């Protein structure tokens, strides 16, 4: 039968009858029906009028000289006539299903779980022809006799998402095969296997597969946010990335830690866990910082991998260890468990250092403001004479920006020129002291800005810098 | 509801009627509506004259082997059939614009600045998808969720030049992003994202954000033209390049001084400038070369830089 391909367990039928459809690539039979009865038919509307199709002869491809439409023996007609409408040849869908389901084309997956995949797809000549499936070996073999599981070759229209082998699909035990990337490869069972009919859907087989993690990078100072990677990862799962509220600066408040981790990449949710309860991102309604005890980033997959971020700013300079969880874990219950996975990176601290106002300066003068900072976002200057350190008000938000070369600057400034009390200091010649200073200090603790007059504990407390400066008269 | 697509707070609809207008890229639903109760059409009239189209397969891309036109289930008629127009997609215009308004995009922004930018655009496929907006650092990673500011990702039809959140469009706080080139991505929600509809629109973020100037070269004698440019500056603002009298050349005259700086580049008027008054090169009417202190030359930004031109000529060896 044609349309009916296997109420027959016939491959293939080339048999056409009056009324039915015909494809691009097709070899007509001329032995019987409509092959003998009316060997050559002529183009009826539209651009197909006044071309030519021999089906003895194989129909042309490309899709050009043989324009698609209808074909009438008689010419341009619409009395029932002996007709045909060419259509071209397609396959709109293919997968690679695991036996639970979710797709894993194109991504590594384990030797282990590679025991029951599937193979579906839709297409469009099925009235023809069906579609064969031909695995490859990395080598370049047919192995699709080693992997069969029991069902013949061709694979039925529709059928996807169909996980198991009642529905139209094929079954692949994959287990046995080494390491490799192997090509599946779709195409029609006699002649449709040109552009558009076959498809290459390449898969990965690999053997190191406990849950892996990577760091773009090692080692790095505080503030330089870094990516990690998860490898080797069951799709359509989530995981668990966990740290350790030891590691966290002592001075952090409640929501210092809740931003630790970003949503970047495929990350959902974000929060602190205790042993029983969480605190999440979207709230602060659960434990607090001392009473929680493990901070988590719920992370799914899409693919062989997924990608997130951690910010090392407010870290201890040590060790710190990136612990992952088993799928479907839930996040106060992975308290007492034991990580799948683990990874370790090293933290240095960074340093933050003036250049230009060092040695000499003459009182009145403007001078630029030069310097270096490794780790800052803003940076202040105060000035020290045998006693406190008086804050210098630069001006504008009395903060410098840092670029990506570390480095900070400011236009030329009169120190003693310039408004407040602060200058005065500097207005009387003498020996003092400059230095810089980062934001952590932020008033002290309050509104986001740098308007305080920080002691020597204070200033020696927080990552800064000073040195010898003596203004000597015009 | 299909062309009313937030009547119903849906992403996407699929379900079509007689009558309306399908594109390349869709996916017909054969669950209800013109899916099950006609699934192949045929072509009425015109190229489509004669070619098939078949709704419960992905319509064919590429607009060869499927010719667009009109489809009528029993062929070329005029009577009222199920019938559906096939369109072509397209995004005629995106934009982003901060928040005073001024188009910022493929150019250098201030980290200070980027805290209330906008993204704005007009597209063909409005009835049945709208379009999704996609931030990507330049590691290659969507930060979509970080920037968002309290708006749905989807942007509506029109609202081109919308400066308010009231208005279509997507708000961005991109300050606390650290600089580096970031790419926004426009594509259809479920299917239309191939070719012509989706858009790549780059944007740079820095933070060396004094307005710079530069030569390109700084050692010349005398008459050699120098061009400098002008750099990381607000767009659609005016700046003003100064020059100091006492750098001119003793032995100068009224018209002497008054080509210093040349018209060339984004530069609108040139003159010099007195305390309380100004002489433009349109008249000699305001103050003299010695009444005057000061060589203006006011010179606005088209983009992230701007660039001038000085004449040595007529100027002191110093
Ligand atoms: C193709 O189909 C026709 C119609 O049933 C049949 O007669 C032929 O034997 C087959 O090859
Ligand atoms: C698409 O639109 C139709 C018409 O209102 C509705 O019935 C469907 O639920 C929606 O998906």
């Amino acid at each position: 039968e044609r349309g009916n391909l296997d109420a027959d367990s016939e491959s293939f039928n080339k048999t056409i009858q009056s009324g039915d459809r015909v494809f691009l690539g097709e070899e007509i039979s001329t032995d019987a029906g409509l092959g003998a009865s009316n060997p050559l038919l002529t183009g009826t509307a539209g651009n197909s009028e006044g071309v030519s199709l021999d089906l003895s002869s194989p129909i042309p491809q490309t899709t050009e000289n043989q324009p698609l439409g209808t074909y009438d023996v008689d010419g341009s007609g619409s009395a029932t006539t002996p007709n045909v409408t060419l259509l071209a040849p397609r396959i709109t869908d293919s997968e690679i299903l695991t036996s639970s389901g979710g797709d894993v084309t194109g991504s590594a997956i384990s030797s282990s779980d590679a025991g029951n995949l599937y193979v579906n797809a839709d297409y469009n000549y099925e009235s023809a022809e069906k579609v064969e499936v031909t695995v490859e070996d990395p080598s370049g073999t047919d192995i699709t006799n080693e992997v069969l599981s029991g069902t013949d070759t061709f694979v039925d229209d529709g059928s996807i998402g169909s996980t198991s082998s009642t529905g139209g699909g094929v079954g692949i035990d994959m287990s046995d095969q080494d390491a490799g990337e192997y090509t599946i490869i779709l195409e029609g069972a006699e002649d449709l296997d040109f552009g558009d009919a076959t498809e290459t859907m390449t898969l990965t087989i690999s053997s190191q597969d406990e849950i892996g993690i990577e760091l773009d990078s090692e080692s790095v100072t505080q503030g330089t946010d870094v990516q990690y990677t998860v490898t080797n990862g069951i799709d359509g799962n989530e995981h668990v990335v966990a740290m350790d509220l030891s590691d966290l600066q002592n001075d952090a408040t409640t929501e210092q830690a809740k931003e630790v981790f970003r949503n970047i990449g495929d990350t959902s949710e974000v929060g602190i866990a205790n042993s029983s309860a969480t605190n999440t991102s979207g709230s602060s309604t659960g434990p607090t910082v001392e009473t929680a005890d493990i901070a988590y980033a719920v992370v799914e997959i899409d693919g062989a991998s997924a990608v997130g971020g951690i910010e090392t700013q407010y870290l201890d300079d040590s060790e710190v260890d990136l612990e992952v969880y088993d799928a479907g874990v839930s996040a106060t219950a992975a308290v007492g468990q034991d990580a799948t996975n683990d990874i370790t990176l090293t933290i240095e601290e960074g340093g933050t250092t003036l250049s230009s106002p060092t040695g000499q300066y003459v009182v009145g003068s403007e001078v630029d403001i030069n310097g270096t900072a490794t780790s800052s976002d803003s940076v202040a200057i105060y000035v020290r004479d045998d006693g406190d350190w008086q804050l210098l008000e630069i001006g504008g938000d009395n903060e410098i920006s840092v670029d990506s070369d570390d480095t900070f600057e400011e236009e030329d400034i009169a120190l003693s020129g310039l408004s407040g009390d602060g200058s005065s200091i500097l207005s009387l010649t003498g020996t003092y002291r400059i230095g810089v200073i980062d934001a952590s200090d932020a008033d002290v603790g309050g509104d986001g800005s740098v308007d305080d007059s920080l002691t020597t504990s204070e200033f020696t407390s927080g990552v800064s810098s000073s040195n010898s400066i003596r203004v000597t008269d015009q």
